[PDB]
């Protein structure tokens, strides 16, 4: 459609996050801006209720997929920016092998000139000694790549991967992640075909900031088409 051409320059985004993980209240306010164009994401992430009860890689997935860079031999596949300016709904489930599972349901759309990113996470079923409640995940996070399939029964894409997190002891801690995207407008929606994003993520702190916070760099890029 044509709200792809709302994503030429830099935009500003907003981040909004209420949790709750085995009763464990947080939240946590996040802003920046994205480049689509580079498929960039520059955020800090704050958590605006204190110390965050969960490990800050575990979330780097829920806390704005319209900002990828799709190829122009690919722009015909680009679902995210398609149901622009109203937005998508993103829900998904993460399930930590032998340990608890997220359950997200996020809106994303324009609201004004900033991309807002509102999200509802429940955390069920963790063990309070495991990893995540436990606090033991390195603060990393490893690069890599999620094939995209698109349903038609829903007029909207899915995809599911695998995460690792890196495990201060030398193991790893999958994440298994299913995602469904759906469209909040009524407008025409491109459905792709067959193909994966790949993805690259920095997590460093910020010197200056005394509240449990992430800084967060990180480039978007779509692929898995064949050009000719």
């Amino acid at each position: 459609s044509k709200g792809e051409e709302l994503f030429t320059g830099v935009v500003p985004i907003l981040v909004e996050l209420d949790g709750d993980v085995n009763g464990h209240k947080f939240s946590v306010r996040g802003e920046g801006e994205g480049d689509a164009t580079n498929g960039k994401l520059t955020l800090k992430f704050i958590c605006t209720t204190g110390k965050l009860p969960v490990p800050w890689p575990t979330l780097v997935t829920t806390l704005v997929l319209c900002f990828a860079r799709y190829p122009d031999h690919m722009k015909q596949h680009d679902f995210f920016k398609s149901a622009m300016p109203e937005g998508y709904v993103q829900e998904r489930t993460i399930s930590f092998k032998d340990d608890g599972y997220y359950k997200t349901r996020a809106e994303v759309k324009f609201e004004g000139d900033t991309l807002v990113n509102r999200i509802e996470l429940k955390g069920i079923d963790f063990k309070e000694d495991g990893n995540i409640l436990g606090h033991k995940l390195e603060y990393n996070f490893n690069s890599h790549n999620a094939y995209i399939t698109a349903d038609k029964q829903k007029n909207g894409i899915k995809s599911n991967w695998k995460i690792r997190h890196n495990v201060e002891d030398g193991s790893v801690q999958l994440a298994d992640h299913y995602q469904q995207n759906t469209p909040i407008g009524d407008g025409p929606v491109l459905l792709p075909d067959n193909h994966y994003l790949s993805t690259q993520n920095a997590l460093s702190k910020d010197p200056n900031e005394k509240r449990d916070h992430m800084v967060l760099l990180e480039f978007v890029t779509a692929a898995g088409i064949t050009l000719g």
